[PDB]
């Protein structure tokens, strides 16, 4: 809060000279680079400029806060006690910048624009007193959209919504938490070593088998929480794109979520979790192609469990009513 800060201030020459780029949105850009031996993910926004990018205007600094705040509060939860997660994003830090788009992540753009491909506009039209935010996050790894062929039984997508469910239920009971765009895009998957992952839901503490990946959670945009009844969300009750895609039946969670809340986003609604978790269900029974079949008994069993959830989900109320009362995770 003394003012903005040069881009070197958090990506000095050499986190500056190993950015690679990995992602992009309407809002900007995300580049992945290293520290301290240890990758990150660095999402670049730019705010509070009068020109179009991507297409859109540019947010506010008070535009761009629920962003900033959720991120933050879901990142803490891996440090609580009561309610403790590690399934949301973790976030090192947050800066507000000024300046023009370093060169050398133009060079980074542009290699990506060239392997593949880009809906956004090159970022080399700032001026020296553009403002930006730059959050740089843990590095979640690849989403489960990429990695729709690349997983190896449905053992691994019950993990997934083992976790996914599990973090949703933590963020539930701490924050009154609905992400509210859970698509595949949004679900993070990286290796990891442990066998077993750790939750705390309401005092009560419990393990995930791994089947040796951690999930991350990703893009708040829609999404909505509370902290002693002061509430940040997204109201939008009076966006008409939201409510009349096809194609997907992620389309239709948007419809189905209004119904649920009757167009009033500011409330709190924890069905809308498991509306994403039944549409996230659906894209792995329908969608993903796993390596190995279900060929055996305990497999066999897996799938038909995985079956039944999808059929009798959406008869939960939240995230912490499957967690705590759906066969899936006995
Ligand atoms: O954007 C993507 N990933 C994101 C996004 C937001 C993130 N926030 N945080 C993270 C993060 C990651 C890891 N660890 C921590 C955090 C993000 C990752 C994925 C990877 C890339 N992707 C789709 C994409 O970038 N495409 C590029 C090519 N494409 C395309 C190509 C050409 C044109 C085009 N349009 C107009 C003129 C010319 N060409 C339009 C689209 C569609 C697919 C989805």
């Amino acid at each position: 809060q003394k003012g903005p800060v040069p881009f070197s201030h958090c990506l000095p020459t050499e986190k500056l000279q190993r950015c690679e780029k990995i992602g992009e949105g309407v809002f900007g850009e995300v580049f992945q680079t290293i520290a301290d031996h240890t990758p990150v993910a660095i999402k670049i926004i730019a705010i509070e400029g009068p020109d179009l990018v991507n297409g859109s205007h540019q947010k506010t600094f008070e535009e761009i806060l629920p962003e900033i705040i959720i991120s933050k509060e879901l990142s803490l939860l891996s440090g609580e006690v009561c309610n403790r997660t590690e399934g949301f994003i973790g976030l090192n830090s947050v800066h507000c910048v000024q300046g023009s788009y370093p060169p050398l992540l133009l060079k980074a753009w542009d290699h990506y624009n060239s392997t593949k491909g880009s809906a956004n506009d090159r970022p080399d039209f700032f001026k020296d007193d553009q403002l930006f935010i730059v959050l740089e996050f843990e590095f979640g790894g690849i989403d489960l959209e990429q990695m729709r062929t690349k997983l190896s039984s449905l053992a691994t997508a019950k993990s997934i919504l083992h976790q996914l469910t599990a973090s949703l239920a933590v963020a539930e009971a701490s924050l009154r938490f609905e992400h509210r765009d859970l698509h595949w895009g949004n679900v993070l998957l990286k290796k990891t070593s442990l066998k077993k992952l750790h939750y705390t839901l309401n005092g009560k503490s419990s393990t995930i088998p791994s089947c040796g990946l951690q999930v991350s959670i990703i893009d708040y945009t829609l999404s909505r929480l509370e902290r002693d009844g002061i509430v940040v969300f997204c109201d939008v009750s009076m966006d008409e794109d939201l409510f009349t895609g096809d194609g997907d039946y992620q389309f239709d969670i948007y419809r189905l979520m209004k119904k649920e809340n009757n167009n009033r986003w500011g409330e709190y609604h924890p069905y809308s979790n498991v509306l994403w978790l039944h549409y996230l269900t659906d894209k792995m029974l329908k969608q993903m192609t796993f390596k190995t079949k279900c060929n055996t008994p305990a497999m066999k069993q897996i799938k038909r469990k995985i079956q039944e959830f999808h059929r009798t989900m959406l008869n939960f109320s939240s995230a912490t009513d499957l967690l705590c009362q759906h066969s899936l995770f006995k």
